[PDB]
C-alpha cells in the first residue's frame, strides 16, 4: 500500500501543502485522477476547500475532483487513482464518510492500489480508529472505527497533558501503539515500508513503556 500521512497541511511561513509536494511527487508514480474528501472542513465551504488542493496539485499531474461535486461518489472512489483527505474536525469527517457509505469504498480502493494522502484529520482517518484525535466531539460519527489502513494510532499536531491523555487510552486499550506526530512531520508508506519523516521529534507511546523518541527515517 501507498499512503502519505501528514501531521498538518502548512509549515510556518510556507504555503499550504508546500512541504508535502516533493513527497507526493515522489510517490505518485504516474497517477492522475484524484478525489478530494472535504468533509472534515467546517468553517470553510467544501467547494472552496477542493480548489486550494487542485491548485497546488494540478502541476504535479493530479486532477482533483471534490467528492461532494460528483454525481456518483461511490463510483468516483472506485475509479480514482488517488484519495485525498483534508484536515478539519475528525468526528465530522468520519460521520460524513460513514453516513455517505464511502468509508469501506475508500479503504477498498487504497487496498487495490490507490495512493492515499491525508493530513491532520485525514491522517487520523487512515488508522484503525479515531481514538487519538485532539478534536472536540462536535458530531457523533456512529462508531470510532476508521479506514484501518495503517495499523498504528496517530496523534497528529503532537505536543506535550497530551501524554497523560494518551496514557489513559493505553489503560483502556493496552494493545495500542500511539504515535505522537508533531507538526512538520509525516509517515510515508510505500513499497512495503512505513517511514517517518520531518524535522521535529516524534514520540511513540505503548502501555507500560516510557515514551520513545523516533528519528527521521525510522521504519515502523
Amino acid at each position: 500500500m501507498e499512503l502519505l500521512l501528514l501531521s498538518n497541511s502548512t509549515l510556518p511561513g510556507k504555503a499550504w501543502l508546500e512541504h508535502a509536494l516533493p513527497l507526493i511527487a515522489n510517490q505518485l508514480n504516474g497517477r492522475r485522477s484524484a478525489v478530494f474528501i472535504p468533509f472534515a472542513g467546517v468553517t470553510q465551504t467544501w467547494d472552496e476547500y477542493t480548489d486550494k488542493t487542485a491548485e497546488v496539485l494540478a502541476p504535479l499531474g493530479v486532477n482533483v475532483t471534490g467528492i461532494h461535486r460528483v454525481a456518483d461518489p461511490l463510483a468516483a472512489i472506485e475509479k480514482a487513482e488517488i484519495i485525498i483527505v483534508g484536515g478539519g474536525n475528525t468526528f465530522q469527517l468520519l460521520k460524513e464518510s460513514r453516513e455517505r457509505g464511502l468509508l469501506a469504498p475508500m479503504a477498498d480502493r487504497v487496498k487495490r492500489g490507490a495512493l492515499y494522502i491525508g493530513w491532520s484529520a485525514g491522517a487520523n482517518l487512515a488508522c484503525p480508529t479515531i481514538r487519538t484525535t485532539n478534536d472536540m466531539p462536535i458530531v457523533d460519527p456512529n462508531g470510532f472505527d476508521a479506514l484501518d489502513l495503517f495499523p498504528l494510532q496517530i496523534n497528529p499536531h503532537f505536543t506535550n497533558t497530551r501524554e497523560q491523555r494518551i496514557r489513559e487510552l493505553l489503560v483502556v486499550a493496552p494493545e495500542l501503539t500511539v504515535i505522537g506526530l508533531p507538526e512538520g512531520n509525516w509517515i510515508q508508506v510505500s513499497n512495503g515500508q512505513a517511514v517517518l519523516g520531518g524535522p521535529n521529534t516524534t514520540w511513540v507511546f505503548k502501555a507500560g513503556e516510557e515514551a520513545v523518541a523516533l528519528e527521521a527515517g525510522h521504519r515502523f
